């Protein structure tokens, strides 16, 4: 992500919801884009069919619980790493808010029967429609809840002086 | 907010630069969300270590190239179906403007000579530090240099509300 803190990937617990980074518009308002943190860093990744179904119930299902009051999601997107998403929002609002919305969300997948209640799950608005897993996705969204969502602070990341140098 | 686009996805041309939706923010400030399409859908995906290392560097050299004169880029991201990545970003640049920036993106790719120049590929930076290709993020950023980058319309790939009510209408 650009422009963002430096945090140490070897300490960064999951699932978890981090600040990832914040800006300011011309006119004055802000913008957060939040590190939502699924899997713990090079120990655990989503798979490639189940993070794409999970993309297209996410976006949905978090401005379901997470838009108004001050909070408009401009984009959900997932990592290539394939260890969380970035949520890229309008407005401020505190992590165990976002926490609570993700986890709701994961709630929310784990309701979907079919993959035809999907939305855009098709030829026509999918770029690569084959590439999906309805009961993967509902295994990422359980283990979220399984594991809850703890919030994860930049200072308590903070790459040291010594360990940037190291490198 | 402003507009968003349920585009055909059997008609779109790739590679290809699409505005995917706009919006404002309470003191009127626009934010635009650019589709830029690498592959045609449903022909073509990139594969999961290039197009990881590409978003190591994409970022930086698109910020090179279009930062400024009224744009400030907030993040560029995978799609998950590997066919292209998002790019949000203050303001409103045209889109042959966010095509040429992309190219000349592209084109940086190609003088990455060895990963130590590719930023934050490292166990403490990188959530999946081991799953990076340069020779297939530079193969990627070569295909659109080699295809070029059009210009799509979202008049032009419109679905019409009648097809989308029979998409609509297989949804539950
Ligand atoms: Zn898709
Ligand atoms: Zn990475």
């Amino acid at each position: 992500l650009l422009d963002s803190f430096a945090v140490d990937h070897t300490r960064m617990q999951a699932p978890a919801v981090r600040t990832a980074k914040t800006m300011n518009t011309p006119h004055g308002d802000a913008i957060t884009v939040f590190d939502l943190r699924f899997c713990i860093p090079n120990k655990e990744v989503m798979p490639e069919k189940g993070i794409h179904t999970l993309e297209h119930l996410f976006a949905g299902f978090m401005r379901d619980h997470l838009n108004g009051n001050g909070v408009e999601i401009i984009d959900i997107s997932p990592m290539g790493c394939r260890t969380g998403f970035y949520m890229s929002l309008i407005g401020t609002p505190d992590e165990q808010r976002v926490a609570d919305a993700w986890k709701a969300a994961m709630a929310d997948v784990l309701k979907v029967q079919d993959q035809n209640q999907i939305p855009e799950l098709n030829v026509y608005q999918c770029g690569t429609y084959q590439m999906h897993s309805l009961s993967e996705a509902q295994d990422i969204a359980r283990h979220i809840l399984e594991r809850d969502v703890r919030v994860n602070s930049n200072k308590e990341l903070a790459l040291p002086k010594e360990k940037l140098q190291e490198l």
